[PDB]
């Protein structure tokens, strides 16, 4: 990252890259430990689009760098359409956020970027990292995730909370969908255990807290 | 590595932690994972490597079955490079046994610590192209006829295999592009073959063809 | 053609049209004999787009004048995207090449085209003629053409250079594919016979000329 | 060809090319009719190696121009090993015969070759034309061609002189093999009919003319 009297760009150490690879390989790219570590890296530095490529290339499988680059390209193609419709329109084109082109293809040209382009490339890079799949799997639809027999209830809810995180982009639309689907796809035991509790949050609680509290020793 | 303080050049062996990190990286992730490539480039470009140190680094990091392949492709690379040092004007004075580190003039560390940079860069390029050909610890290099996206397999896991095969076999990158962009459609399953076919041969703006190809048949897991 | 001794449109002779239909019907529209015959008419005359209408209609099957008109129309849609996007932009629109419209729909209007336009229509009709299929077949894919057992080797490579000419437009990209696929799709018997000769062209030779040398007696 | 009335390169006529393709397609590239027709063009003109490019491309199958270019290239690699190893050495390198390179890659450079070079290219293209296969077959071995039962005898010997012309280059070595194999690979019925006539040619005759005399009525 770059350090603010002029712009000086220094690569990462070996320890940071070793920790990132050892995290991604063992726990997954979207385990909560990796999200916490990645947000601590990104919010605590000044990342140019060179550094997202250096970080993601040296940490991900080659089957996952393709997905990272693809959803980065999709995110900047949608962010450009909201950038020209401004009043005044901002001078943030596609080739300034992708880190390629004629005027933006070397680290000396990129190190003189403003705060708004930094905070705009950060959100689309994080949303790109949020969509990277696990090595052997594909993202399923909501018709497939059902609590099978002999399976705990929070293990069932924590699959829905991830499926609704890869697909749907708005959090308010995530909450209503997972609150609805937590009752329809449940086992008959947890459905009968959860039916007298529906639509009743007592005080300062989440709905799914009382839901997982309700059916508790049911499966096993 | 070796270092130069000027009128003389001194030698020092590798660290005790560096070889440990290299062995853990090669054993757990692979010899040609993208992490080990940047680690090896950071070691090579930031130091001065004589072929003695290349043999020490490759001996203490690879399998007993992988040092054979590294030595074989090192020998083949020097055999192909010598034929471009005698067909030059002026003829470049780098024979076979200056690159391989053998012989009578080039068999000790004090004999090898006096090399010039036009041979250091050559042995660096040959050693890196040799390391790019070492296989995984149980497999042989397949041909392009066999890499096919089977049913119930995601799409980018197939393009990753195609790019690995094209990196191991073909030595020209401009030819590496135009073969994998064609084979990425002829070897897909019928569902991605139906999904790519509307968008075939059209780039919108400033992207790679695979970036729209993986975007097209995204959720093929039903 | 049109002759300038200042314009004079002369029709085709009865003997020239008799030899084109007799040649197309017996050898094919893309035999090497018809390729040199068609160039001696094109490069030796002044063909307006009204004359490619008469020459192709009176020489091709009714199922092949449909394919010749398709890839003619599709070829102008890419020529205008290299006509206006150049500096300076040239006045070559769509309906000047296709020979339709209001200003380009008679002999007396098309008889005064310039040599920038005559040379551009002549290079896209000849690219349309390279895609006209045989009278009963469709263009196969690259992974389908394999050397069958008890089939001679130069008959296999002759098929390989035909699939790689209807599909790929760049002649450099043909060169890297038809040499690569010549060993991989081959027979098991030649694959043990080409492999010692692989990738070592000695002096003043082609790659495949050294390959057909090695399977000189592979028929049983 | 080139005419000297001091150089003038004239292209081929439209009627000469029409008869070569009509002849090759119907009878074969190595019928006795095409052998005398090709010699009347070669021995009656001045063919530069640019003209063997046009004549063979506009007359052969695409699978047969690959074989014509292979044995042309292979034939120059043996001519240079009889060019420099003679006393005195002649200035006939590889890229003068093949018509490639920098000094031999246009019409105006090749129009001034000498009659030592014109006569040497003319004897190796004509040897390349003797090896071009039929449009669906490969060259069989000598122990495969046997006279089948209920097959006429001169049709068997006509096959024997065709295998012994693509394989063996020395015309004296053809003579001792096609006469020896004419009795050994023959039918049981002619083998009892040729054996009293064996090895006794009376006066002013060929060996096989006395052999086809003896199987005049062997068809059943």
């Amino acid at each position: 990252p770059v350090t603010l009297v002029e712009a000086r760009y220094k690569s990462f150490s070996i320890k940071m890259l070793k920790d990132m690879k050892e995290g991604v390989k063992q726990y997954g790219p979207n385990s909560p430990y990796m999200r916490t570590l990645l947000d601590s890296i990104a919010h605590g530095h000044r990342l140019i689009p060179y550094d997202w490529e250096i970080l993601a290339k040296s940490s991900l499988s080659p089957s996952q760098f393709l997905q990272f680059k693809t959803w980065w390209i999709d995110g900047v193609q949608e962010q450009v359409r909201r950038n020209r419709a401004a009043n005044p329109p901002v001078n943030i084109d596609a080739d300034q956020l992708l880190g390629i082109g004629q005027n933006w293809s070397t680290i000396s040209q990129q190190a003189l970027m403003q705060n708004e382009a930094i905070e705009q490339v950060r959100a689309i890079c994080l949303r790109a990292w949020e969509k990277i799949q696990d090595p052997g799997s594909a993202c399923p639809s909501f018709n497939t995730v059902r609590q099978g027999s002999k399976e705990p209830y929070p293990d069932f809810v924590a699959r829905l909370q991830d499926v609704a995180q890869k697909s749907i982009a708005d959090e308010k639309a995530r909450k209503v969908i997972v609150e609805l689907m937590a009752y329809e796809n449940a086992n008959p035991e947890c459905q009968s255990a959860i039916k007298p509790l529906k639509g009743k949050v007592p005080a300062g609680s989440d709905v799914i807290s009382e839901y997982v509290k309700a059916c508790d020793g049911i499966g096993g």
